[PDB]
């Protein structure tokens, strides 16, 4: 397999974590895409991924798989024992719900805040910025942090009693928030402790 | 199973078509959520779905599954023969990629445009509106139509050889387009051809 990404990107992390977690990290050669130089927004790369984002997976036959969820879906099913994605119908439903919610209410808003209300990748890559929109998404990420705090009050993992794709997404969201210095509120003690523990999980530890 | 939704909603259409496609539509009871009245934004429904959107599926054990993708993922896995969601690892990856991209580049943008650059659900519900952002999202959806047009020139269905959840998402994007009178470009003939077919699928035809 080939992956196109940037090694310290919060979204690329989700896949890198999943790969370690499946013991498949060895299977992959990574190719660098420089986002600061806008390489992802160039015709060559849009040919690989219309959305212009990283990571992207390229199979041995040349099939391209973009989107973290989709790539994780693929690599988790590859070995016949879904570990991150759900075994039963209900596990599949709950993990996908909390994964999507993790994107919606935490990770995406942090990323939109970064690109629109901060300089982001810089005045040369960010052609249109909507400051007020990026701020609305910051506010949404803050509420999202509170939300995951109440979830992780009740449970050790976001989607039940096992580590899943959904935990990987929350981790990446807090990786991104740390990068742009959007502080997890003090009152979210469960989220903060859980995060510091997650940073020591072998799959996450190796990454950082 | 219980579904909380609004019958004519484009996102609720995604689960209704999937339910028909699995022949589970008679196993579900539908509860009306009035979006015009802002019922999805009140604390009563927010306890059900922190994200404040429809549809939400309720199982017999009181489990609530939010998000069209997660709901579909649950019901597709239920009879043990995944039709909409993918059998092989390769099929899950691609279907999930295209399903998500359908959300990103078409469906979600039309919906954001509706809420932000038109009057949407009205002022009692649209308390915050960013017109410039909604307008940019409308252009994003127009580009998305062109993108899915290029795809459908080369494939019978969005995710490849067979009908999937990814087709359902574009259907719903096209339904939303019509609500807001965002015309599909006449030049997008592969997309228009595919949609014409979609309108005569029993599951889709039922819903329309
Ligand atoms: N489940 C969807 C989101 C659903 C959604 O946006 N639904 C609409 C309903 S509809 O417009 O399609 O009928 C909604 O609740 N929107 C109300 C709002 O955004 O205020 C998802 O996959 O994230
Ligand atoms: N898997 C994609 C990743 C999306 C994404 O935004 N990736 C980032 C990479 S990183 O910021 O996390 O390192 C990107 O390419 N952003 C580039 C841009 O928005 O210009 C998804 O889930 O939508």
């Amino acid at each position: 397999m080939i992956i196109y990404d940037t090694p310290a990107g919060p979204y690329p992390a989700r896949v890198r974590i999943a790969l370690a977690e499946k013991n498949m990290l060895s299977s992959v050669q990574f190719v660098r895409i420089n986002l600061w130089k806008g390489e992802h927004k160039k015709p060559e790369f849009l040919a690989k991924n219309y959305s212009g984002t990283v990571p992207v997976l390229e199979l041995d036959d040349g099939t391209l798989i973009a989107e973290c969820t989709a790539i994780t879906e693929y690599i988790d099913a590859l070995d016949g024992t879904p570990t991150l994605t759900g075994k039963t119908p209900l596990e599949k439903g709950v993990i996908h719900m909390m994964n999507k919610r993790a994107e919606l209410e935490l990770l995406d808003p942090v990323s939109v805040y970064f690109h629109h209300a901060t300089p982001g990748l810089g005045p040369e890559v960010e052609l249109y910025q909507n400051k007020e929109w990026g701020l609305r998404q910051r506010d949404k990420a803050l509420h999202g942090m509170h939300y995951f705090d109440t979830v992780l009050r009740e449970r050790p993992y976001v989607a039940g009693d096992s580590f899943s794709m959904a935990d990987i997404t929350v981790i990446a969201g807090l990786i991104f928030a740390a990068i742009v210095k959007l502080q997890v509120p003090e009152e979210c003690e469960a989220l903060r402790a859980w995060y510091k523990r997650m940073q020591q999980r072998p799959s996450v530890k190796k990454l950082l």
